[PDB]
């Protein structure tokens, strides 16, 4: 049982159109994941007692998505012919007004693909030191198409809308179970009475603007940066497709940021090249679970999408109403014993570290942790036996050793959190690939 | 009536030593159009009063910080190539050439306040490209922005949103007053005061955004972080610190790096730009949009924006009134509510519309649910039949989910289904520009 | 006194375990936070016996704690060049050596300089051949370039973000003595007094608003908000387009230290070079966003560390209230205030906004709030008994700003009009030109 009663009433209902009811109210928190307000009830003005619990099972809020596209990792390939001038196409100002979508001659034997691509030329030295008799510029002419490197995509989006659910289990007069869904100003009839949530302070706080990635079959990951609305160099996304299939034949539909692809051009050798944000870094990275501001992002039930889930503290109201009775008691909380176990993960990083404890007590409640200045918060479901609990705390130290108080019932205890982090290097998302050009023989 | 009542209690209040005793009422905003209606038992005396207080709206004004002006910008360039040991063309010149300084092959250009740069591109040299000399010949480039259209979009960001609670009372004598209430506001009343006690109304959510003004037409939601800084490649890689200098395209607008493309082509040339067209942003974004529940839209008399709470709303009101006390309050009534239509897109950030037919006999807030509770929708009813709309987004085009409804807690279902369009990938770039004025 | 309390009961609490039965009868208050300086008066009376009591509780301050993320450092760079240009056929000008040319290869014209664990890079530009440029052979002569960066000024500054936001509620409470205690609460918490408890039943409190937001901290000297989302890797044109692991590798302009692509730029003058760079100026950055800094009702400040996010008006909080054996008699009513406006000081349309001052005469303790016509604008302040001066951050869009407001502590408002002139913040760049013309090398 925890201590979750805020106020206590009696109050009478009628129907205008003129019968009336007397209800007893009680306005209880939700307070945390695990709490349960353990109630007897007496009757107004009859003399009977009643049973009521009201457990907090989960609180959550859906991801409804908005703007979505697929991206994967890309790679170039090349063909290069180099024509002295005066040589094939390399008359006067051909090479220099050479467009991006006019395929030289030198590549005929090159079929129309669907596929991402584009041309270049570029002058290159002549005279005889280049094998030309001609002193003028010589024209290298180059093809390049892209190609997925790997044949699985991965689709980006952002979250839209995020809609709570809180959850609740209740053990009604009867003695009976039930489950009660309740989002934002929503309230339930029962047998006994009404269940309302109604003030809700759940929501995505903070100072940090994400999103998401899908791997298909292989799970989400959240991306600790804010959602790309377009194609930019430098950044994830800068280069996408409408569709799964698109990234893995790198259709010509996909959309990309201008001069992803490098030349470097050499005479008779050429170099194309790209330095593309690789997304399955970025997915390893930050792979679901993963906890912000005290919310834990994960897969939703049967990967449909992802959800926030509070692992802790719930800010939410609820008003019961109790038919022709009222409280008579609230079940009072119970100590609980904490031992620490383990404390590993990173620090200075965005996934933080995870905190393990046992917790034993002889009642389901709360573990309520706080360090001295009061700067960090641990909150722990407890029941009736021995479980062990863990939760993500950031830190900013490798080496740490920071004494909590805690409690299940108010008479706080020491415990002290003791662990060595390891640091993570300033990284870079950009992959090199590409290369040399496949050289075709003049013709 | 609406079922908004969440404590009643009686305090004593005594000044320093006089003592009024109040009673006083928890209730909860819920939604807008809510209503509660409070029977109150004289105290004191024994005399029966009413009372009603009804949430009209629930706006979030946005106090803005930085803001600049951008547009739709376009190159125009002259060139003249010469000669190798001809004119300025000579050892060092057109490699060293510097972006302010014009060459003597446009003399005749007068002097300006416009954006512009210079360049010097080398070319090739010898008889095949009219020059006597070998040596490489110098392409000179004199090039200025100009402003496609005539009008201007002025970009901000929000830094305050400041809620606004608007309040409907009803006086026992049945008349109507509006009250206004902002953070931890109190309010007194001829019956005693009403008191925004706790306010969880705010901008919650996963995404940063910003705002743009086009003056006399409207604002739009930029789906984005505002851009403190010129960016290429961003909406405001070209800003400047007012409207007309838009238009004249003035040279104190702040430009970011090598935004203009150079082509040269012996004695053709191409200057080009491939700019964020901030028209197209703002009409894919034009308001009223709604992003997590929150629509937003233009304040009335059209100066700045807010966020309209058009549904749920989160916050306590306490209310305390003199000598009396809570005899009873009003019943909520239930309602019938029937799916009328869907309109919109499917994974968008402008969402889809859905409209419900609802039937009831009394003011009250209608609450629906899906199944796993991953959509919500909270729309007013009253005595009688109206329509009602809002916001929700989904990822699939074709829609069939049933919802669970009621007025006054007793569930009963309805079928929300429909045809969303899809959005391409998109790219706000476009290209701008062309071949140069050849000069000679 | 505030006028705090929201609800009013008796609640009796009982073990359930089977083991020790013992019901405890109390008294119990909800009462809103309001904001600080807010203070519920509260006058008790035994439950069991004839007894009174008073009791006090002041919210004195709402912080948010920053517990950071990732981080890094950077700092203001420099580039320095040595040049050599070779005839073609000449040294290493062969061939497509020169556009064959890798950053990592030091060319033989610069064998001279030592061993380097600096930021560095190699090119080679082809330039003009010919009689006409010093050379025999028509074919591109090759101008052969070394450079490495260098930090400017001997200081850095560190870059982070913000990911958990811990709040904690400070309360000062006068027990029946008249001795006064502080406690803090966090998220659903709740702390034993020696007259029954308190708890943070309901909390409202957290970063809201529609901006991203990181921090830099300037070692010695302080913090610094940036209007902007922490960027997570080394982008052109973003803060951080350089950063290093370390204060030192920031100053040393190590190798270790990560950077975005081509972010030297060459001007090739055939035997004259220009290296330059058009780096962010982070020392720009943290000037203008130097804290204290107030967005969207938060002041953010130094911990005194770390940062954190202090709620200095309003505070949407509720604390629920148990007396052992006691329960609520009655309250200390709110008093009326009077409003003077003393000053406006600032700029608009700007992040920082302006300052409003006020000149507050009381009474008693309580709290000042006011609204403009539209209500638009809030201001929250606390009040005390006497004439005191109290300011606030607000957020104008106009060089002259006139605004009317209706105050009040206890519910009965008057007029009050806010005027004052705020100055104009132009449109910026923080990108800062640097470097030069190369240090030319003479062929061996
Ligand atoms: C609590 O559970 C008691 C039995 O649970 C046992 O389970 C074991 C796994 C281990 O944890 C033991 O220590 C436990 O005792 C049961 O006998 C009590 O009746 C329960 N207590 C309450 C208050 O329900
Ligand atoms: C409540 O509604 C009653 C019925 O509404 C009428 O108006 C029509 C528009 C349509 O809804 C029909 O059902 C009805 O003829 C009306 O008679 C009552 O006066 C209304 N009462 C109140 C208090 O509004
Ligand atoms: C028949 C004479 C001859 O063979 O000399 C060369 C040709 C032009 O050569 P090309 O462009 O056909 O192929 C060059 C091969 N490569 C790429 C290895 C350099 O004639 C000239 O010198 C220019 C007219
Ligand atoms: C008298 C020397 C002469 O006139 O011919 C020049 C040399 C090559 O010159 P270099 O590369 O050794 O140095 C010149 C210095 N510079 C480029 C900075 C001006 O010979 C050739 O052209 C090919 C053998
Ligand atoms: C040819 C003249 C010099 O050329 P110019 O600079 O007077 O104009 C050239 C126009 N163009 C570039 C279109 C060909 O004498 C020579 O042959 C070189 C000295
Ligand atoms: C290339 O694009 C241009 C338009 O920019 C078009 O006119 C031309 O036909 C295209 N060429 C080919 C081969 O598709
Ligand atoms: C830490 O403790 C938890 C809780 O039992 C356990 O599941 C986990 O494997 C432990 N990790 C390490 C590294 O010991
Ligand atoms: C252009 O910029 C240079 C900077 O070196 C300056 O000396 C010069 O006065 C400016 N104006 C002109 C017309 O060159
Ligand atoms: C959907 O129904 C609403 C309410 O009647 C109406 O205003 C709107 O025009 C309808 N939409 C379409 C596309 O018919
Ligand atoms: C330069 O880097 C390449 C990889 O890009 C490596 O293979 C090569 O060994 C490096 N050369 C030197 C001299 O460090
Ligand atoms: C405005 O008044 C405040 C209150 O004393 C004072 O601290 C500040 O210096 C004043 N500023 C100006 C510019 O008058």
């Amino acid at each position: 049982c925890s201590e979750l009663i805020q106020a206590s009433s009696r109050i009478t209902t009628c129907s205008t159109e003129t019968k009336c009811r007397l209800s007893g109210t009680a306005l209880i928190r939700a307070g945390s994941v695990g709490a349960e307000a353990c109630l007897m009830l007496k009757g107004v003005k009859e003399d009977q007692t009643k049973f009521l619990k009201i457990k907090t099972v989960s609180s959550e809020l859906s991801c409804r998505e908005g703007q979505s596209y697929w991206t994967g990792s890309f790679s170039p390939k090349c063909l290069s012919s180099r024509r002295c001038h005066l040589v094939g196409e390399c008359h006067v100002n051909r090479c220099l007004s050479w467009r991006d979508n006019e395929t030289s001659a030198e590549f005929s034997f090159v079929g129309e693909s669907t596929t991402m691509r584009e041309n270049k030329c570029f002058e290159q030295c002549g005279g005889h030191g280049c094998g030309c008799f001609n002193v003028n510029p010589s024209c290298l002419f180059v093809h390049t198409y892209l190609q997925s490197v790997r044949k699985e995509a991965l689709r980006v989006f952002n979250c839209i809308d995020w809609v709570h659910k809180l959850t609740l289990e209740i053990t009604d007069f009867d003695g009976s179970v039930s489950t009660i869904d309740l989002g934002a100003s929503s309230s339930r009839f029962t047998n006994w009475g009404s269940v309302s949530l109604s003030l809700d302070a759940e929501g995505i706080s903070g100072s940090n603007s994400f999103s998401f990635i899908e791997s298909p079959g292989k799970g989400y990951a959240i991306v600790d940066e804010p959602f790309s609305e377009i194609p930019r160099q430098g950044f994830l996304g800068e280069i996408r497709c409408n569709s799964e299939s698109s990234v893995l034949s790198a259709h010509e539909s996909c959309l990309r940021a201008p001069n992803l692809i490098s030349y470097k051009p050499m005479i008779d050798q050429l170099e194309c090249t790209t330095n593309l944000i690789d997304p399955f870094v970025v997915f390893e990275r930050g792979s679901l679970p993963q906890t912000r501001n005290d919310k834990t992002f994960a897969a939703s039930k049967g990967n449909r999408g992802v959800q926030a889930f509070s692992k802790g503290s719930v800010q939410a109201d609820l008003t019961l109403m109790f038919d022709n009775f009222e409280v008579d008691f609230v079940g009072a909380a119970v100590s609980c014993d904490a031992a620490f176990l383990n404390l590993t993960g990173c620090y200075s990083c965005n996934a933080g570290a995870r905190v393990c404890l046992s917790i034993t007590s002889t009642g389901t409640g709360t573990l309520s942790a706080h360090n001295k200045d009061g700067s960090l918060h641990i909150v722990l479901p407890s029941e009736n036996g021995t479980k062990d609990q863990c939760q993500i705390l950031h830190f900013t130290v490798p080496e740490v050793e920071e004494e909590f108080m805690y409690s299940c019932d108010g008479d706080e205890r020491p415990l002290l959190v003791k662990g060595t982090l390891i640091a993570i290097d300033p990284f870079d998302d950009r992959r090199e690939a590409g290369g040399e050009s496949t050289v075709v023989n003049p013709k």
